[PDB]
């Protein structure tokens, strides 16, 4: 019992009894095990808390519900640091939880952190129980098993300041960018008043930009200035490229004490005190994976543009930058709202020279600015400038170029510039309001002056006559009468919008004048060519004028250059032939004329012409479906110019209905005497014939009509539109027998004869009098004459079997009605075509004399090999015209549409193809009928069967919609409560024939509506109703109201959100046909009244459900109530909004946030608030509720093309596409995003300074993802250009820089298109061509422009390098001609350019030397104290004996010359600072040092002759004798230093100072280097044979460190073997020959601190990519060579054709840079022409030609990185990464 006992008695004794009762309890714990005492145990510490004596022996025994957790840091915490309790504490967690994993997350729940934290940070450090600490370490890495565990205790780290441990957490995971995403950690951890050093590991890790700006809002509401200046060091700070970049951010206030660090200081240096930190967390590392696996210096200028500074005058005074100012060279303070720039500051900087501060609220021109020392392009463009602005005579500032005054309230031109501004060029002044005449303006070197806009009177006599180099005098919009004799020195002058009434002989007469724009004066005769004295004119541009005569006649040719002739809007007569002269014409325009009428052949000469608007204006030809286009009408020109002839050959359509004199009245008009068909059968197809007619009179005149006796019965009642041309004489015929009564049943036919061919005769033939009513002339008198039905021009009624007089004068009646056609007087029937045409006509007909039966098709190459059997004067650019006109006049058939595909296929003899095409419509299947009537497969001929349907189906007859259950089935639709859904109604007198069977078929194959699930559809003959279900569905019905013999086309839609989708989709498909095939019908005949014959309704109701009534509306009188957007009748009361009846026409459709109420408008739109033209229209600027705000405004357009657009350009939301915001029905124009630095362009044309390779990589980057988006999108661009790249920020790293605009065509912008997908390739290879050039390609449009498209494959394209002189850029430069292949199957997708565009390579190197054929060289040396242009002086081996080996890098030559008689090993440089040379150095197999000269390749002299071959030489810096001195090692296969000092060179057989012979004959002296710092004086460290020394200047060895006693085998060799390399750093980094690891020793301790292995870090690559590295376990690939940078990394390059990059501090791997080379050879830093610290890397790439005769093909490839490639490979890298994770983010917003 005593168990029971003792506990039962210590718990009901609550006084004194515990003290012992818990001695006796835990000695009993051990003997029994024994078993219900937790739970008193756990009771008497709450009983009674506090006493310390059994606090510890309650936690002992613990360890032998989750209450228990509540106590026990309860306990510990209230005894935090009284004793080594927490020991026995501590043991009872690490006891519990290895048994119960869960309540380790019980006592996270309660309060573990408060503890844990206090006891890891109460400085344990250092204190002795480091091996209970080590116990600690192991709980907290249990503890931060999960994730989250990490992230909340990191919240509740930063919560309570503790840097070491935040850093700490941060070393182990846990993100810092989690906690809520508007109050993220850095909000807080500034708005707590934190320290800088957390703040700046919160910055440094992960820490999303957002947040980083919201916490610099928050830290500028208070104020800081550590946590300030580490914010923005963050933000804004480019120190690649020494920048400031503070644009964005809205900083209420600017003061130094915050940029104070962003400055470069050089005393910068802070200690190692953080390593705490690293330790504890490779402590916890060490104890997780134990858990896991087995348990000068001046900076650029400044960011302030579009910061609202109301003062500057905080940088006028002393403060800190007071200093760094005075170098600025450049200065942006415009669209500020500054005022009087402060006198202080514009002498503070004497080195000012483009201050530019525009749109400012200056009142004042401060007339000081010009006292600074060299300023030019002074700018002040659009401030308030007073009335006068007089210049004040004590200032003589000369340097003065671009003074800019535009836009001000200036009253005259400033008074005093002749004696201020000297050298001024670009005084530009336009915008003023300057009235009265001008001064005499004595400026000796304007350049470019300006007047614009104005309001001059007139210039003074001696305006201009003393400034004798003016070129762009330009004074637009200004009251201007005349010119004041205008110096003879002027190039382009531009005089616009003044008012003239004839050229000023001042302008005839300058003897240099290349251009002259005069655009909207008036004026009345433009003098000939003999007026202008000038051999040089380009640009004419004359417009809006009222000119008579356009006088070439004089003289042409003394205009033979001129290159832009603008006569629109003028009153123009006719073309002079002497325009045929001007052979470089390249932009006619002689549009708006409406009295020009004719072109003259002479035309055809300027092939230079690649547009000539023909807007406004008529001519012979012009016929849309005939008419040429741009160059074409140039060919056409000058094909009317080689010779037109009259042809004289057309057509007749008999047309009847079902029976009648049709073939039995064409067999009698023929007079066909034969009779071999006894019984001719009733038509089937059209049955085309032909029968000549020679008429036997005075004009002879053999006409040929064909006649085209159409099918009678109703079933081939679709396909006859097609052979209805509008070129024809058309019969009709009655079948009189049923007279009166079949007159009427006619009266469709000659509808459609009305419906096809408007002006095309119709004559009316009686075909009985035999059988037996002849009154029928009344009814065909009375209602058929001139009701809506065509040009009924006669009507006759022969007998058509035999017999009559009658006949003959039917024959008389059609001959003298097909002579007397001439429609519009254009007279069809004898127009000119050229010969060439009938050649091939009459060709082509004799191969109707020669064909395949069974197949009549000729294939192009057939008819391209009969071209060249005759002798026929065609190219393949006329067959494209020529088919298709001898297609207009039933030759061939052949079918370039669009809609199907273009036929290679040539239809010869059309009647019998359409005849073939009539068979399956006529073919019946009296079988059983299985399927539903009319739906049928492939049930029927070698190959035939294939194209017949390859034809039909293409033709849209497949299911046949003829002979298709014209009864319609019984439909039901979901709702029909009159208010849910919209009808919308098509009265038309009569429907077409094929109507019906090819709107079911335009309407059916569209599938993706709403998209990929297809509707359930039950369409008979005149309907569809599809159905997604009762939310989507369409009937598109077709039925008659009572009382009404018109015939209606009823479409019911539900009126939710996706059926005003489904009732647009199909409007248009049923619009666009109508005026595609059928346009009489949409022809609104003003003759008589608009009834337009297609009265498209719209059906609305007010009282919602039973109205009892639908009330109609024409559907264009609902378009004239668009002022508003509601209908109502009437009665006012109620209404239904327009969005209600038709929200097709309404703005709602797309998301509805698009809506531009006319409400907050803010806009304007003179000719400075559009930013540039563009497709089908302009854009502008204006605001809104926003600042600044993009208006595209439209022509002309039409509401059809701007739904697509609508529709088109919304939907796609992507970072590089130019979002737009709203749209605007009423203005009838469209909004988007203010590109906010302007276009590419613009940036081309202006900003060169200032194009970064970075930045021109982004941009390719940006564009490159957005075409991948449209091909994403699954749609070309088609507009891809300089003009057409929008750039938002200038800012290289950024996350927005470049958008593309308008989407789905230039000389400057040429491929070979496609209709002459894969285009856009080839279009963007052309601008990444231009952004690599830099603007080489359209500068060359001031110039030489038709040469764009005429070296396609050719130009300066195969070095633009050399054709430009642009900075080297390879791979990329491999790109665009590998991008660029003509055959669009060769070019990679766009996904793959982007992909390749996202390669850190593309954006890091600049060139490689591919030496000489079979060159071995394994030395060099680099040039630095000519840092100016250097030479990379080589050695050799492929010689035995020693060459050296010169190579430049400007010139890239190699020079070859032989000065030693054993191989070379080794050279150096070693400058004298006396004397201005540098002797160099190199080092030999036989030991003879030999020493020559820089520039003397003659003053030779080999010094000492070593005893052993020289493995070294080195330049070191040792300069112990109280002044400059240098030395020179000489490192030799034994050990021997034989040193030497800097000057001693110079005599033959120098003095070795001090001979120290190291190692020995065995072991070989073979590196040498000296320290990372200089102020351990420069100790130097040697490797020799295998153990490294060092020295100093001593020169006595300093330690004998030997590394093949190594105590951690691996393997021996690889460091029981020959030294290599060393480097000196804080550690010691070496390796041996093929040692593929790499040794790091330290200099104090001497151990083996580091074993890092290359392969090591070659698995992890080869294991995907090496497939046969599997059988090279015996790797290749080892170091061959070391090189150091500075601190950042340490660059190992491989034996192999690889190289390592190593993080030195932290991670050891950043990148391998293969596939470059086959061996790194030599590797070593230097500086070259002020691009300081390259490293060159002189690889080998061997070739194995000729393997096979046991030897390879040797390629030095020298190539040069840059040194700065550690940070880029990292920053890049995080640099996509950001834009992956905004790809996404953005992405939500498609989704919700
Ligand atoms: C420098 C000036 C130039 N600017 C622009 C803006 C734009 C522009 N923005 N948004 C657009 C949307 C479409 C667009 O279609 C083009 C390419 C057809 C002209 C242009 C822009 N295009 C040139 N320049 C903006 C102002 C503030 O700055
Ligand atoms: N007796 C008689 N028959 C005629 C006359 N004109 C046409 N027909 C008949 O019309 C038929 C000629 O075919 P047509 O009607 O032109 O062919 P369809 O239009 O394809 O049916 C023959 O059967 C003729 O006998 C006429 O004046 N008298």
């Amino acid at each position: 019992h005593k168990l029971v006992l003792a506990a039962l008695n210590r718990f009901i004794g609550n006084p004194g009894i515990q003290k012992c009762g818990l001695k006796v309890i835990s000695s009993i714990v051990h003997f029994p095990d024994a078993l219900g005492a937790m739970d008193s145990v756990l009771h008497t510490l709450q009983m009674y808390p506090d006493d310390q004596e059994i606090q510890c022996l309650g936690l002992s025994l613990i360890g032998y519900g989750h209450l228990l957790a509540k106590i026990l840091v309860s306990s510990l915490y209230r005894f935090k640091d009284v004793a080594e309790i927490q020991t026995k504490g501590f043991q009872t967690i690490l006891a519990i939880l290895k048994l119960s994993a869960s309540f380790s997350k019980l006592l996270v729940h309660h309060s573990f952190d408060l503890v844990i934290f206090h006891q890891m940070s109460s400085n344990i450090m250092e204190q002795k129980d480091q091996q209970f600490l080590n116990l600690c370490c192991k709980c907290f890495a249990k503890v931060a098993m999960d994730d989250y565990l990490k992230n909340v205790m990191l919240e509740r780290a930063c919560d309570q300041n503790n840097s070491i441990m935040v850093e700490c957490l941060l070393l182990l995971g846990a993100d810092a960018n989690q906690a809520k995403e508007g109050s993220s950690l850095i909000c807080q951890v500034c708005e707590k008043e934190s320290s800088p050093k957390l703040v700046e590991l919160l910055l440094n890790s992960g820490s999303r930009e957002q947040d980083v700006r919201k916490a610099l809002t928050i830290s500028i509401g208070k104020g800081d200035s550590q946590i300030i200046s580490l914010l923005l060091r963050r933000l804004a700070l480019d120190v690649a490229n020494n920048s400031i970049c503070l644009g964005g951010f809205c900083i209420g206030k600017v003061e130094p004490s915050w940029l104070g660090p962003l400055f470069p200081d050089k005393t910068s240096n802070l200690r190692k005190q953080t390593n705490i930190a690293s330790t504890l967390a490779r402590m916890v590392i060490r104890y997780q994976m134990k858990s896991a696996v087995e348990e000068r210096e001046y900076i650029t200028s400044l960011d302030l543009s579009a910061n609202e500074l109301r003062d500057i005058d905080a940088l006028s005074q002393k403060c800190c930058i007071s200093v760094h100012l005075e170098h600025l060279e450049k200065l942006e303070l415009h669209q500020n709202a500054l005022t009087s720039f402060p006198q202080q500051l514009c002498e503070t900087l004497k080195s000012l020279t483009h201050l530019d501060l525009h749109s400012n609220k200056f009142t004042s021109f401060p007339s000081y600015l010009l006292k600074m020392s060299c300023i030019a392009n002074l700018d002040v463009s659009r401030n308030d400038i007073g009335p006068s602005v007089v210049l004040d005579p004590t200032v003589k500032c000369p340097t003065l170029k671009q003074f800019n005054l535009s836009y001000n309230q200036l009253s005259f031109v400033p008074e005093n510039l002749t004696d201020v501004v000297e050298k001024l060029e670009q005084l530009i002044l336009e915008g003023n309001k300057i009235s009265g005449i001008c001064s005499p303006l004595r400026l000796k070197e304007l350049k470019i002056l300006n007047l614009s806009k104005n309001h001059i009177s007139s210039l003074s006599e001696n305006f201009l006559e003393a400034c004798p180099k003016v070129e762009s005098f330009s004074a637009r919009m200004n009251f201007l009468a005349a010119m004041p004799f205008l110096p003879p020195s002027m190039t382009i002058l531009k005089l616009s919008q003044n008012k003239f009434s004839c050229i000023p002989e001042a302008i005839l007469n300058l003897p240099h004048l290349r251009s002259l724009d005069m655009s909207s004066n008036d004026i009345q005769y433009l003098p000939g060519p003999a007026h202008w004295k000038s051999l040089n004119l380009r640009e004419l541009l004359f417009s809006h004028n009222q000119i008579s005569i356009l006088d070439l006649s004089e003289k042409a040719y003394l205009w033979s250059r001129v290159e832009k002739l603008h006569l629109s809007h003028n009153k123009l007569k006719e073309i002079p032939p002497e325009i045929g002269c001007l052979e470089n014409l390249t932009s006619l325009d002689v549009s708006y004329n409406l009295e020009l009428r004719s072109f003259p052949n002479e035309m055809g000469k300027l092939s230079k012409i690649w547009d000539l608007p023909l807007d406004e204006l008529h001519l012979n030809f012009d016929f849309k479906h005939i008419g040429c286009k741009a160059k074409d009408i140039i060919r056409f020109l000058q094909q009317r110019l080689k010779k037109a002839v009259p042809y004289n050959r057309m057509k007749l359509m008999i047309v009847g209905n079902t029976g009648s004199g049709k073939t039995t009245l064409l067999q009698q008009l023929m007079k066909t005497k034969k009779s071999d068909l006894g019984m001719q059968s009733a038509t089937v197809g059209i049955d085309v014939k032909d029968w000549p007619i020679q008429i036997r009179d005075k004009r002879k005149r053999d006409l040929v009509l064909n006649v085209w006796d159409f099918a009678g019965r109703e079933e081939f009642y679709s396909t006859h539109p097609h052979f209805m041309t509008q070129r024809a004489l058309y019969l009709a015929v009655y079948d009189l027998s049923k007279g009166q009564a079949e007159v009427d049943a006619m009266k469709p036919w000659l509808f459609n004869i009305k419906a096809r061919a408007s002006s095309s005769p119709v004559i009316l033939v009686g075909t009985h009098l035999d059988v037996s009513k002849a009154c029928m002339s009344k009814i065909t008198k009375e209602l058929l004459n001139k009701r809506g039905f065509p040009a009924i021009r006669d009507y006759h009624f022969v007998n058509a079997t035999e017999e009559s007089d009658a006949l003959a004068k039917l024959r008389k009646t059609i001959i003298n009605e097909s002579l007397n056609f001439k429609i519009r007087d254009q007279l069809v029937v004898g127009q000119l075509i050229p010969d060439c045409y009938v050649e091939l006509e009459k060709i082509i007909l004799s191969e109707r004399k020669n064909v395949p039966i069974e197949f009549p098709v000729i294939d192009r190459k057939r008819l391209l090999q009969l071209v060249r059997e005759n002798q026929l004067q065609l190219d393949e650019n006329e067959l494209p015209h020529a088919v298709h006109f001898l297609n207009e006049s039933g030759v061939l058939l052949h079918f370039q549409d669009p809609a199907l595909q273009l036929s290679d296929l040539y239809f010869v003899e059309p009647k019998w193809l359409c005849k073939i095409m009539a068979q399956i419509l006529t073919v019946k299947v009296e079988g059983c009928p299985k399927h539903p009537k009319g739906i049928i497969s492939r049930r029927d001929p070698k190959n035939y069967m294939s194209q017949y349907f390859k034809l039909l189906e293409k033709f849209q007859i497949a299911l046949v919609p003829s002979s298709l259950s014209d009864h319609r089935p019984v439909i039901e639709l979901p709702h029909c409560e009159n208010s849910e859904i919209i009808i919308r109604l098509y009265e038309m007198p009569y429907f077409p024939m094929g109507f019906w069977s090819r709107l079911i078929n335009r309407l059916l194959e569209i599938s993706p509506y709403m998209l990929a699930l297809r509707p359930n559809r039950m369409y008979w003959r005149q309907g569809i109703y599809l159905n997604w279900s009762p939310e989507a569905y369409c009937l598109v019905g077709s039925e008659v109201l009572d009382n009404h013999p018109e015939s209606f086309l009823k479409i019911t839609v539900p009126s939710c959100r996706k059926g005003c989708i489904l009732l647009g989709q199909v409007v248009d498909h049923i619009d666009s046909l109508m005026e595609e095939w059928f346009p009489g019908l949409l022809e609104i005949d003003i003759c008589g009244e608009g009834e337009t014959l297609l009265k498209k309704w719209a059906l609305y109701s007010f009282n919602d459900g039973e109205e009892h009534q639908k009330i109609l509306l024409d559907d264009l009188m609902k378009k004239a109530e668009e002022g508003d957007l509601l209908v109502n009748p009437d009665q006012p009361r109620l209404t239904i909004p327009i969005s209600q009846i038709a929200p097709d026409l309404i703005l709602a459709d797309l998301p509805r946030n698009i809506m531009l109420n006319n409400d907050e408008l803010e806009f304007e739109q003179a000719p400075e608030f559009l930013l540039g033209d563009g497709s089908f229209g302009s854009v502008y600027r204006a605001a809104y509720e926003g600042e600044e705000v993009a208006v595209k405004i439209f022509n002309h357009t039409s509401l059809r093309l701007l739904r697509q657009e609508l529709v088109v350009l919304c939907h796609l939301h992507h970072p590089s596409l130019i979002s737009l915001l709203a749209a605007g029905i009423r203005p009838r124009m469209l909004v988007m995003e203010l590109a906010s630095k302007g276009s590419l362009d613009r940036l081309l044309q202006q900003d060169k300074a200032s194009l970064t390779r970075t930045l021109q990589h982004r941009i390719a980057l940006h564009v490159a993802d957005g075409l991948r988006y449209l091909h994403s999108a699954m749609i070309i661009y088609r507009d891809l250009k300089p003009h057409n790249v929008l750039l938002f920020t200038l800012y290289p790293n950024a996350a927005i820089i470049a958008k593309i605009a308008d989407y789905g065509g230039t000389p400057g912008f040429r491929a070979p298109e496609v209709a002459r997908q894969q285009a856009d390739v080839y279009s963007f290879g052309l601008l990444l061509y231009d952004i690599l050039t830099t603007g080489g390609r359209i500068v060359e449009g001031l110039k030489f422009p038709n040469e764009f498209d005429e070296l396609e494959i050719q130009g300066k394209l195969p070095d633009p390098v050399k054709e430009y002189g642009c900075a080297p850029w390879p791979m990329v430069e491999k790109l665009i001609k590998q991008c660029l292949k003509e055959n669009p199957q060769e070019r990679p997708t766009s996904a793959q350019v982007f992909d390749i565009l996202n390669s850190a390579e593309l954006v890091c190197l600049t060139r490689r030397i591919l030496l000489p054929k079979n060159v071995i060289v394994e030395c060099m040396v680099a040039t630095h104290h000519n840092s100016r242009n250097a030479s990379i002086w080589l050695g050799c081996g492929h010689t035995d004996r020693g060459q050296l080996s010169f190579l430049d890098l400007n010139t890239e030559g190699y020079t070859s010359e032989e000065v030693a008689d054993s191989r070379i090993l080794c050279l150096a440089l070693v400058h004298l600072p006396v004397e201005k040379e540098s002797w160099i150095v190199s080092g030999t197999q036989s030991g003879t040092l030999l020493v020559i000269n820089t520039e003397d390749g003659k003053k030779r002299h080999t010094l000492e002759k070593m005893t052993d071959s020289v493995t070294c030489l080195y330049c070191n810096s040792f300069s112990k004798q109280s002044k400059q001195k240098n030395f020179l090692l000489v490192g030799t296969a034994d050990g021997k230093l034989a040193i030497f000092e800097d000057k001693t060179v110079k005599l033959k057989g120098a003095a070795p100072l001090k001979i120290l012979n190291i190692g020995n004959v065995s072991t070989p002296l073979m590196c040498l280097s000296e320290s990372t710092n200089s102020t351990e004086r420069n100790v130097m460290w040697g490797g020799c044979g295998t153990k490294i020394f060092s020295f100093s200047n001593d020169f006595t060895i300093q330690k004998l460190i030997e590394t093949r006693t190594s105590q951690l085998f691996s393997y021996a060799a690889f460091s029981d073997s020959n030294i290599i390399t060393v480097v000196v750093d804080t550690a010691l980094y070496i390796a041996k020959q093929n040692s593929p690891v790499v040794e790091v020793w330290d200099k104090k301790t001497e151990k083996l601190c580091g074993l890092i292995d290359c392969v090591h870090f070659l698995r992890e690559v080869m294991v995907k990519e090496n497939k046969e590295s599997k059988h090279k376990m015996s790797y290749s690939g080892r170091v061959k060579t070391l090189c150091l940078q500075k601190n950042t990394a340490l660059w190992i390059g491989t034996g192999g054709g690889h190289i390592l990059l190593l993080d030195l501090s932290t991670r050891r791997l950043i990148r391998v840079i293969y596939n470059f080379c086959n061996s790194v050879r030599v590797m070593m830093t230097a500086q070259l022409g002020s691009l300081k610290n390259v490293m060159l890397v002189l690889g080998y790439n061997r070739k194995n030609t000729e393997g096979t005769q046991k030897q390879k093909e040797i390629q030095s490839c020298l190539t040069v990185w840059d040194i700065n490639l550690p940070h880029e490979v990292q920053n890049l890298e995080k640099h996509i990464e950001v834009r992956k994770e905004l790809a996404e983010k953005m992405r939500r917003t498609s989704v919700e």
